[PDB]
């Protein structure tokens, strides 16, 4: 295999992740939520890519988050907006369309 940016837009469209979400009308922003049992986009996308698979691999967190990173920042029309990662409250990413 999948190409990030189609599966990241319908992952948005469908809505089904906690936290996972536009945040513009026009669709072209978006929050991640990221922290410095989860089930979130950082596993899901590694079961997409084939990276995990249950029973097969041990969970690995750290790893799922930087290569869901690496496949992100790669892409020529994608910026990161804004980075509150460190936050307490509800630490998050916000991702543009460029
Ligand atoms: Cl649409
Ligand atoms: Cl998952
Ligand atoms: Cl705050
Ligand atoms: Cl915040
Ligand atoms: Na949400
Ligand atoms: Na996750
Ligand atoms: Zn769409
Ligand atoms: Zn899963
Ligand atoms: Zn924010
Ligand atoms: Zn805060």
């Amino acid at each position: 295999k999948p190409r990030i940016l189609p599966w990241l837009v319908s992952q948005l469209d469908l809505g089904q992740l906690e936290g996972v979400a536009w945040v513009n009308k026009s669709r072209t922003r978006f929050r991640i939520p990221w922290k410095h049992e989860d089930f979130g986009i950082f596993q899901a996308w590694a079961e997409a890519t084939g990276a995990y698979v249950p029973g097969r691999d041990k969970p690995d967190l750290p790893t799922w988050k930087r290569n869901f990173r690496s496949a992100m920042n790669r892409k020529e029309g994608l910026r990161l907006a804004e980075d509150r990662s460190k936050d307490p409250h509800d630490p998050h990413k916000i991702y543009e369309f460029v």
